[PDB]
């Protein structure tokens, strides 16, 4: 049984970072192969943080400006590019720990696990949702960028993103490995926030099936409501209308547990009308959403590894 | 900033454990040099899970009954032996990954991250408290026993925990790798039950100092209790008393937030007494007690690696 | 009573 | 403003 944020194993992303820096501005990079991904704050001194200009500043810095560091390995920079905002540095050096590795852009609502490091020793790693303001709740702290985000299926790692800055509101925002960032955000110390949060309904919904399986149904009741009055007191209540692909994507849940998608609906409806009524669902008062059906999955009875 | 649950980087311990298997039961050992420490469940049969006969199994078994396998790498039993509830199977070879490891039996209320596992390959990691009543509240499931809880410090790591067995309540139980149990339990399936469980005082101070270092501190107020009204309070609102020797560990949180820890004790009790009010403290909206002050110091604006 | 742990492995 | 963020060493 037990069920709480649990993350994916990082050793196999763990064994694939180093720190790169120039001059006084050092951060954690991604290393693959003979290719280093860094975001593109590194070539950046304190004084022009308010409107940087890339472009200017990468084509007056040189090979040899760029100092990698894996662990108290030195590599040499054979080249250096860059793309959308992030950069290759292309080293001297194939890493011999490189997993098979993917370059998926989540949609939102789809969780991760952070690696959270710093000066290229793995601080630590835990779960995050990519929230459908296109931001992370994540832990992360000065020297912190570049901390990848990635998931971990049939022993294949697939990364997904790298922290770049926090927002004033305290979340927090970054790329995927491509470069693009998520969100209408941009790479300098200008004042942006983040649109309204709203919370993602699918993730409740695979909260509540973990809760059920787990052992806790006291929520559950015979009262069953349709698909739009239930899009429709989430519109009113602040979280993401629900879609069939939605419900399609609970099946197997469904199958596991035995319950229906619409009877739970019902159920989670009526407990934001009435509220959490002070009792607990598994250590938490307030409805946990940072968990996708795939984790409950992979996480609940079933017994899949990575 | 941020503040959520962070666990420790596992590499160092992915990479250093195998599956134990006899007859049709396998499980999960932790690979250390040239010995596997594996629970003394993997000689056990169905039929004789009521009372089973440990010292009769063992000398009943052979070594060759005992397979080890490290990923594809089949290990050769050179010898086995029981300590206490364990079992030290030497094999013919020596880890190449075996990182510095101690044996600590931590005391109830410090934190450890458990890499939850399932046939020798590591599914995941996540935090854990030691409770008070000497059980942790992971999330196990069949065959996922000899999953080692550990902590790392200074690229050091120090096992501390071997999950076993599953309370009817739903808390699991676990030895140290000396063998000993955590608590009063037995290895077997008997009825046992752990005893009334109290919230942990000290992890709760430390949550809530990274609470107001985070930019919460609407909990905060003038009013200023004595230690022995706050111990009162906290043994009637079923929590741990609170003593010298937590204040003296709190203050390196205290000099770093600039409150005293008497003020926070009185807000924490007013907070009891008032309830949470139905406002959120960093996205719980209840007390969360299994952060170590440790914990707090290692994952807030304190930059340590590992 | 306990659900004490260990995998079900055939053959 | 945004916090954009990366390492303070120094040397």
């Amino acid at each position: 049984s037990g069920f709480r944020k649990m993350a994916f194993p990082s050793g196999k992303v763990e064994g694939c970072m180093v720190q790169v820096t120039c001059g006084t501005t050092t951060l954690n990079g991604l290393w693959l192969d003979d290719v280093v991904y860094c975001p593109r704050h590194v070539i950046c001194t304190s004084e022009d943080m308010l409107n940087p200009n890339y472009e200017d500043l990468l084509i007056r810095k040189s090979n040899h400006n760029f100092l990698v560091q894996a662990g108290n390995v030195q590599l040499r920079v054979i080249g250096h590019s860059m793309q959308n905002c992030v950069l290759k540095l292309k080293v001297d050096t194939a890493n011999p720990k490189t997993p098979k590795y993917k370059f998926v852009r989540i949609q939102p609502g789809q969780t991760f696990s952070v690696l959270a490091c710093y000066n290229g020793s793995p601080s630590g790693v835990y779960q995050c949702a990519m929230r459908p303001n296109f931001t992370i709740k994540g832990s992360f702290l000065n020297g912190s960028s570049g901390s990848v985000g990635f998931n971990i299926d049939y022993d294949c790692v697939s990364f997904c993103y790298m922290h770049h800055m926090e927002l004033p509101t305290g979340v927090h925002a970054g790329t995927d490995l491509e470069g693009n960032f998520y969100g209408p955000f941009v790479d300098r110390q200008t004042a942006q926030a983040a649109g309204t949060d709203t919370t993602i309904t699918v993730n409740v919904l695979a909260w509540l099936y973990a809760a059920v399986i787990n052992g806790d149904r006291w929520f559950l009741n015979r009262f069953t409501t349709t698909l739009n009055d239930f899009n429709l007191v989430a519109m009113k209540y602040n979280y993401e209308p629900l879609t069939q692909d939605h419900v399609d994507i609970l099946g197997p849940l469904s199958a596991q547990t035995g319950i229906a998608v619409l009877d739970m609906c019902a159920s989670l409806k009526e407990l934001l009308q009435n509220g959490m009524n002070g009792r607990t669902i598994l250590g938490s008062a307030l409805l946990e959403d940072e968990f996708t059906p795939f984790d409950v999955v992979r996480q609940c009875s079933g017994v899949t590894f990575q």
